[PDB]
């Protein structure tokens, strides 16, 4: 798909076995959830934004499905104000900006 | 362009006459840029992300050059970690996120 910039460019990914919806977002290297569970191994991470830090887990090689396009990669969990696909799985996907 | 995500998306802007470098962030509703001057007079503005709220300046109608491409917007001053062009300005210049 092209996807307009007109407004907040929000879609719906399918991850440990729940629908949320998510901002497709260039600005953040990794992808960062608010609370959930997921499976396996996780290791404690700060990152770093706009108004500072937060601790969230690090979930390495994810299942996730975005737009029908499956990936796998790490995701973040913890209290981010909103769901980010960042670009560690933009990439999987296959996708770009283009002007 | 076609710009790939493997790496971050930054480009230089030019703004007040200066080479600057900035991301291409489809995250960020807004352009926010790193302590600078700038002509005129400004508003105030709570903007949010990850680690909560900052300050910043708001200045409108700016003349700001991003990868070359004119736009006129509004730009952003404060605290911010890194220098964002976000949408106000990515729909000025055409881009849309593709996959
Ligand atoms: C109302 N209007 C308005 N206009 C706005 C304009 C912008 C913002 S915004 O920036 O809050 N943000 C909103 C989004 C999160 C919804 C945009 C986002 O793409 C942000 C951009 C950025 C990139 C780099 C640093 C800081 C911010 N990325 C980000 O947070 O990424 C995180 C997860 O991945 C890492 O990689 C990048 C960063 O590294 C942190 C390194 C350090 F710790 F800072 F050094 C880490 C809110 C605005 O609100
Ligand atoms: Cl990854
Ligand atoms: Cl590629
Ligand atoms: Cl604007």
């Amino acid at each position: 798909p092209q996807i307009t910039l007109w407004q907040r460019p929000l879609v719906t990914i399918k991850i440990g076995g729940q629908l949320k919806e998510a901002l497709l977002d260039t600005g953040a290297d990794d992808t960062v959830l608010e609370e959930m569970s997921l499976p396996g191994r996780w290791k404690p991470k700060m990152i770093g934004g706009i108004g500072g830090f937060i601790k969230v887990r690090q979930y390495d090689q994810i299942p996730i499905e975005i737009c029908g396009h499956k990936a796998i990669g790490t995701v973040l969990v913890g209290p981010t104000p909103t769901n980010v696909i960042g670009r560690n799985l933009l990439t999987q996907i296959g996708c770009t900006l283009n002007f």
